[PDB]
């Protein structure tokens, strides 16, 4: 058995992952900077299908016009050279003191503005350079206390700057769509849309909702102890799931950013299992973090990682899907039945029916086992390669 | 200074409340049933304004029609006697054993199609008997285990069992809405609608969204490790604030149900201050449990320090807003910017104002403080009554 | 490749498990309540060991002297006939409601006499059924708020009540050693000696504190976000894990006692590297809960698949650490390097090395980076079964 | 009412507090550095009793033997200048990225001999100015992954590094006492001796226990979701409560290092009560961050506000324990029972005692209430000043 990528698989990997220095609140950076050039080289080898950026990962911040136009040319030619894409591109509004208080939810509302222009600049490199989604992670958006951020007056704000950011690709003409993504906190001590249910709802409030969807990182719903695919599942029935950002966490911490397959395996394998039997079709994008630990042949060997643990997981989740004696299991469990509509009759005649109440058999519906745990050591034998 | 509730205060209490007999996952009940009559006429005298009821906290389980007469019956006398209100009314999904995997979701269809005739029977009730408000609480909707939920299926049967019951209300002519009332897990290990925020999006999704909102409880939202104030405020903003249950939580651990101002003392005074600036107009009703340590005299000092404490954080809350020096701090922290458009000129203003970014100076507006540590600890000082 | 247990693996489980008939805080039973003897028969036909019992599993709480007889003689019958044994027996201080503030800390003296009576009499029974360990879990002991109990006289407390049990047991003669259980949430807000450091801690505080170790459980350190090897790790370094409680648990929330191998698999998996590699020879004994869900035949297979699961592990560690490429990977991260005295030349000659600091080069040592990555993606692919 | 710190009180702050520049894992600096003997100088103005340092706060990382003095004279004379003091200090083991895999631990046997060497360097400097306390705090001893570290090998080396500075320490003739400083996580994903209560157990197994006791932080053990009142409760009945670290911290997520009296309100209320009717005479130290949304004006009020709330939870504690009618509340609870032995009368006279069993009314013991919601409503009416 082999495993290897192909660009095929849609494997993405942004610009920040591979080349984190290392940088921690406790501690100075334990690697060199690497030229974006040098990434795409790289992981083009490794068997990536593209890459993604912020607007300061490729152009310095302040960079003059000349010098961003020498950054994106160098760029556009490793593009070339390897053959990778670029399926998304984002802003960063977190990293310069002006985003202390956020960018769109700044208190000061210069702030405000400036943030819409530099993210309104960034959306027309990412058109250029052919990028189908545009992410939005408002890391900065938020508070440590609760006078200093009227929440309902953020989520206006919040509101007209996806409002306006909406009104300016539909006047362009362009093919892009938004992709929000939740995070509880960190850095700040609680974050607006911590999660992918309350990014969901924000959306429908928006003046064009159908130009929105979710960016949902595996770390951040497990941060708030939920279940990234419970939550998947819910973004996928909505028609939201626009992006995806795969990594590792272990349980409700800082956000830890290990590469995809690390921290809850289990949770890894439904989620794979889930979005290859949906049919999710974008990009598999690894926003992680090679431990600060390690060296660049290190920080390879955590990307090469990603790649390799969906690809087993997904052979896994797949021979679990095929296995006759698991779909034997399944109905077993009444998951058929769960697929069936509860009253196509319609309300009439589920008031009219004596079987549904009067003389419903309360005691044996209940003596029924559901039969889960043999189901689920199914699972359990086909994650670890143990069928017999 | 005293803190004195009365009728007018809106506080109500669950019968399931103060009737909890102290049975926990490792222990025997600690304490008799209650009557509920009794616990009308004891909640009475301590100035609550009205109760709440599960169908089965009234009428046992499996009673007779003609049992369920006499239930009702003295009910409504105990209330007629006392003056109190019934402004919700909920259904028992999940203690019997039919349920223990769920009842709208429920991979048995048979045990779907009961759990809609057991909640339509009860909301008939609900409406005799005055009730504004049908709050659902899915706590067996979910699952331990990967293979055992089809999550999407299961969203499925949860809409298509909001849309009937709202289809038999319209069609019965009811004035009464529905809540959805979310908790991350516990019961089962992961329920679905987990958070306010996914609960909302949910409800965009339902055929008549208007009759849908939520019924967010301070604990359910802690357990998540969120921010209760700001959830509340989303569901404010959205307009989907039904009706709230408050009561304290110490963290991420299990469901404790402790009396309100209990457990996170700073999270329930900016809760409070939310409510009362909102004009939040529904009942406050306290879903808490008294400590089974309790002998029925600590049963009703716990009940009425739920109502004390509200009404010492409303006093300190608005003592705060009042305070000019709190409205200069605002000032000095931006809160008036926050509620000022960003950008009512328009895109194309936007577009072509250079304060906005080719000459905004993002040195000097990094440099000024938010003074959000002074403002907050004006707040510390108005919430102990520290103010000189 | 079978996975099939056998007595000599010492797989034992309590009555308790098996037997858990499925209340929950919110739901009635699902299932009756299973004989001893019954258990004790299926189990044996499972491959188990052993079983162990609180006091009121096996004798009926206010059980006549007599009757206690007729339930002892009943068990002892059924594990002469089935070679079972009893290694481990405790008490049960938490279910009657007499032990709601506790047994040994409880605030009332004539409560925490009674709770030490209670224990007495069972190990007198324990030692007859040749128990070499007992078990306490106090899991009443704690507080639900601040000054309901004092916890440095909480400590002397519990402290007299282990000291009086060890003068027993020394008194008597018996060749029995006690475990401590920690816990640190459930039933009570708070539990005194939340884990296994601060067990550690008390027991060094006893006057014979060789005859006290722990009895760690999975989901008790993660239910604190810690990681249950590395506690593990600790109390093998203190000479102290006289016994061991196996399940699962799906983080930071109530616990759940899954059954083994289930919640966190990578951390069961360096668990049961650990316990093998560091030679720990007393029971894996599972206390867990087949969830409610299910019927007997779910029960059996739920706990079937504990002892399967720990044998996958075990096989899959085995194979890890005998693997030349991962011995390889070892000596590439320095492992053998931590198992070598830092100064076994002593503190004066550390002194007087410069090349310990004046001449060390601390560029080049903080260049070599680690290759852990590496060793995680070997460990990884190794507990799926994917080497090649 | 006011509430204005003189040294007396004992407040310290580290010199790192004040002076944080504000970078976060996802931001750069939004403060300019200060000058040690500015933050020395604007302390003493707010009332604070003294610093504290690590070795390379107060002098640059690598400098000269000659710049190393320039710089303890300037802090010497600010100290002179203004009476403040210097009672603990402590090393920075974990910002240098020869730190990233431990300084004590670390695999690498070079780099825990130079842990050592820079550790004795500061000892001696922190003699000089008069500390009685070196606090340790191992950030970097720890892993991400479960096979990069051993955890008994890493014990061994843990306790073979506080063994040779215990010698040192001995052999110099030095009276200073050293203090462990544990916490769970961040920046590695587990440390070791994560909490109090393991941090108590490890000293237990030193050469020289009496040399060592514990730094704990309110955060800290409020990360692992632990009670921080009764952990310090633990550490005082051991004898080993050195140093205490004060700050504010909500619930399980990244350490917040908030303000003392943020975050969790009532565990701050009951820290207070415990150490002042413990009769704790060493420092209170703030080891805070100003939240980089402030400018120095912020930082200062921030640091005013750590003290201010010692001060009115001091005050309210007091009069909560003052109260006669919180005095008969706590016999109500039986509080003056607890602190009761259980059996001075001896073990044998337990066992011919028939009232602690035989004869013992269950029943009538279990129907007795514990009266603690009065008990707990009566401490929040204090800490609100609400009282009548
Ligand atoms: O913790 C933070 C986020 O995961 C961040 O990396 C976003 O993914 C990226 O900045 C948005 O495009
Ligand atoms: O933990 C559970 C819920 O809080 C529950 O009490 C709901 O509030 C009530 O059953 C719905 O009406
Ligand atoms: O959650 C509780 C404990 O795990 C409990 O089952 C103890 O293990 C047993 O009662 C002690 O012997
Ligand atoms: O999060 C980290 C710690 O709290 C740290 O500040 C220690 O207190 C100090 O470095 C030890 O002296
Ligand atoms: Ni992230
Ligand atoms: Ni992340
Ligand atoms: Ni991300
Ligand atoms: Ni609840
Ligand atoms: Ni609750
Ligand atoms: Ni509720
Ligand atoms: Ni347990
Ligand atoms: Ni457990
Ligand atoms: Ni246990
Ligand atoms: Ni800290
Ligand atoms: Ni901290
Ligand atoms: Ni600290």
């Amino acid at each position: 058995m082999n495993y290897q990528p192909t660009p095929e698989d849609r494997f993405t990997f942004g610009l920040w992952t591979v080349g984190w220095q290392g940088r921690d609140p406790f501690g100075d950076a334990t690697r060199r900077a690497l030229d974006p050039v040098e990434s795409v080289r790289r992981l083009a080898e490794l068997g990536a299908h593209g890459v993604t950026f912020h607007d300061d990962d490729l152009i310095p911040f302040g960079s003059s016009d000349s010098e961003r136009e020498e950054h994106v040319k160098r760029f556009r030619q490793a593009l070339d050279d390897t053959g990778m894409k670029v399926p998304m591109a984002t802003t960063n509004l977190f990293t310069h003191p002006v985003f202390k208080d956020g960018g769109f939810t700044a208190n000061d509302r210069d702030v405000r503005r400036y943030a819409l222009r530099k993210t309104i600049r960034n959306i027309d490199l990412a058109v250029e350079l052919g990028a189908e989604t545009y992410v939005a992670w408002g890391g900065r958006e938020g508070a440590e206390s609760g006078g200093a951020k009227d929440v309902r007056d953020a989520l206006d704000r919040m509101k007209e700057a996806f409002d306006l950011l909406g009104e300016y690709v539909t006047s362009q003409g362009y093919d892009i769509r938004f992709a929000i993504e939740p995070k509880p906190n960190e850095p700040r001590g609680d974050i607006l849309l911590p999660t992918v249910g309350h990014a969901l709802a924000f959306i429908e409030r928006l003046e064009r909702p159908e130009l929105y969807g979710v960016n949902p990182e595996v770390g951040h719903e497990q941060m708030a102890g939920l279940n990234f695919p419970h939550g998947i599942a819910q973004a996928l029935w909505a028609g939201k799931l626009f992006h995806i950002d795969l990594n590792g966490q272990n349980g409700i911490k800082y956000d830890q950013d290990l590469r995809f397959g690390a921290g809850d395996l289990r949770a890894a394998f439904w989620l794979v299992d889930l979005l290859e039997s949906a049919g999710y079709s974008g990009p598999r994008h690894f926003d992680f973090k090679p431990p600060r630990t390690e060296d660049f042949d290190g920080v390879w060997a955590s990307a090469a990682g990603c790649m390799r643990n969906y690809l087993i997981l997904k052979e896994r989740a797949a021979a679990f899907r095929a296995d006759p004696e698991v779909q034997e299991a399944l109905r077993a469990s009444r998951l058929d039945e769960l697929a069936r509509p509860t009253a196509a009759d319609g309300l009439q005649a589920l008031l009219d029916d004596r079987s549904a109440f009067e003389e419903f058999d309360v005691d044996a519906a209940a003596a029924r086992g559901m039969a889960f745990e043999r189901l689920d050591q199914l699972a359990m034998d086909h994650l670890l390669g143990a069928r017999g």
